[PDB]
């Protein structure tokens, strides 16, 4: 059971000289989408284009997953992209992360039917 | 159990938000603090002051609540805060809120023992 204490600390809470910082964005982001249970996800990419332009990669230049499998393809043209990395510093559960943003091409896993993505394998 | 669709979308897709933007702050927060869970939060106050700070305020000047109880305070001291309000375009579970700064006085309601804030009940 969650207690009072916790309760109000969680909910109005967040101490800090600039939290509404871009600065910021992973951190709050890896807590929102759920990457931060148990442990923290050491590297993950946020894609800011339209899940349209996304999903359009799937049948755009083909190329091998970094893992061997034939199932990925690379975005034709550059995205916005935010990278989320782990800080020297981050600990759980007290994860930390350094906000990049950058444009790149991405290379996403294809599955399903129709065929759309369901991994993001790198940007390049 | 997520599909995997689902789960990239989730991991990896900010198509609809300006990102890491201080407008976003609140959408991210409310978030990630799970205010969002099976109904979005109206309305909800975070502190950026330190939590020994906000815990002085169960020692300051007593006001009544908004309830009715007894075991409110105010703070003597305006404080730095946000203001997060589901806009008019939001719909569960596709939570959106506005992000307003601004530093007043926060009344608190204490209660355990030692005495910590339990509930924020407003801000003047």
């Amino acid at each position: 059971k969650e207690s009072a204490a916790a309760k109000f600390e969680r909910q109005h809470m967040d101490s800090s000289t600039s939290a509404a910082s871009s600065s910021n964005y992973c951190n709050l982001m890896m807590c929102c989408r759920k990457m931060t249970q148990g442990k923290c996800k050491p590297v993950n990419t946020f894609v800011h284009e339209s899940l349209a332009d996304v999903k359009a990669v799937c049948s755009q230049k083909k190329v091998t997953c970094k893992d061997g499998q034939t199932n990925c393809y690379q975005s034709k043209s550059t995205m916005r992209i935010t990278d989320c990395r782990e800080t020297g510093s981050s600990k759980y559960p007290n994860c930390a992360y350094k906000t990049t943003q950058v444009e790149k091409h991405i290379i996403v896993a294809c599955g399903g039917k129709p065929s759309v993505p369901v991994h993001f394998d790198a940007s390049v």
